């Protein structure tokens, strides 16, 4: 049968909040059985967990934001698309202040800590999340799609008129690596929209180090792009993140169109209130399972 798994050790890891500018401590925990993932607030007393699910997404535009009560985490998308790549079902992800560490922009360095630290197998069912009926949202020219898929893949399209710009990727990751194609792919800024950010003390974390530099014309990071459609397969990263707030893996196939976290947000939480649209499954049998 296709179990659920955790973290086989602890992970600790360190990093500045890509708005906040905070140096932020980061420790993942194993985590028992049908616990799902839950973020801790670790500096406030009493401490504070967040289930990492789509009821406790915070009305946030920047980034992907838990709240409860008036204790919120920020950018949660970069870790979740990690823990959603290597089929993490259990863990804890305890952090000193209000914000992930953005880290190098990308899932790599989570994909990596996860994998240094070894996956453990537990004696439960994995359940998924499957498809059945297409389910669709759309907001003026931006679109955001589920559709029955036996597998699971990511479909993206983006349309940014800057010299710059594939804007087209599709992922079928029961046949392509998140870890190869995807995890290493960096978030992205314009000097003139991270300019304006700082102006409201926001983005104080970013830098080359952590996101790809855009000006009107071209990447300003030295060493370029790790993808010929790195912009792309980010928003594909992206995604994978959102879609794991559901709390469980899905059987199915997504489809972006100029998509972001707010219509990310609203495909999940209308496919969750449409029942007949999915069903939760498990597999006696690895073998025949897709
Ligand atoms: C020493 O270096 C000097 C350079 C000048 C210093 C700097 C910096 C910085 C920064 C920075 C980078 C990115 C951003 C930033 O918010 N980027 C958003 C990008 C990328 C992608 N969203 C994501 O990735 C999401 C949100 C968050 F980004 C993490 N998950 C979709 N998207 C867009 O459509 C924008 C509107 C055109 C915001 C800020
Ligand atoms: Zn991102």
């Amino acid at each position: 049968m296709i179990k659920q798994r955790t973290l086989k050790n602890i992970i600790r890891a360190t990093g500045v909040g890509l708005h906040s500018g905070e140096k932020v401590y980061l420790t993942l925990k194993p985590a028992p059985v049908d616990t799902g993932i839950v973020f801790s607030r670790t500096d406030l007393d009493p401490v504070v967990e967040i289930p990492a699910r789509a009821e406790n997404v915070g009305e946030t535009t920047m980034s992907t934001t838990l709240v409860k009560g008036d204790v919120k985490v920020d950018t949660v998308e970069h870790l979740l698309s990690a823990m959603a790549g290597l089929g993490i079902d259990n863990a804890y992800v305890e952090l000193s202040a209000s914000e992930v560490p953005i880290m190098d922009g990308s899932a790599g360095p989570f994909v990596f800590l996860i994998q240094s630290a070894g996956l453990q197998e537990q004696e439960a069912a994995k359940k998924f999340i499957r498809i059945k009926r297409e389910v669709s949202v759309e907001e003026g020219d931006k679109r955001a799609v589920f559709v029955p898929f036996d597998g699971f893949k990511v479909s993206f399209e983006i349309d940014f008129d800057h010299p710059v710009f594939t804007q087209q990727a599709s992922v079928d990751f029961s046949s392509t690596s998140f870890v190869k194609e995807v995890s290493r792919a960096r978030t992205f800024g314009f000097m003139r929209d991270i300019e304006y950010l700082r102006s409201q003390n926001l983005a104080l974390g970013g830098s080359v180090e952590n996101a790809i530099v855009v000006d009107e014309n071209r990447v300003l990071n030295e060493d370029g792009l790790r993808y010929e459609d790195e912009f792309v397969k980010h928003k594909i990263l992206d995604a994978i993140g959102d879609l794991y707030l559901l709390g469980n893996s899905l059987i199915g196939e997504f489809r972006g169109f100029k998509s972001g976290h707010a219509l990310n947000n609203q495909l999940l939480r209308t496919l969750i209130a449409d029942k007949d649209a999915w069903e939760v499954v498990t597999f006696e049998d690895a073998r025949t399972a897709p």
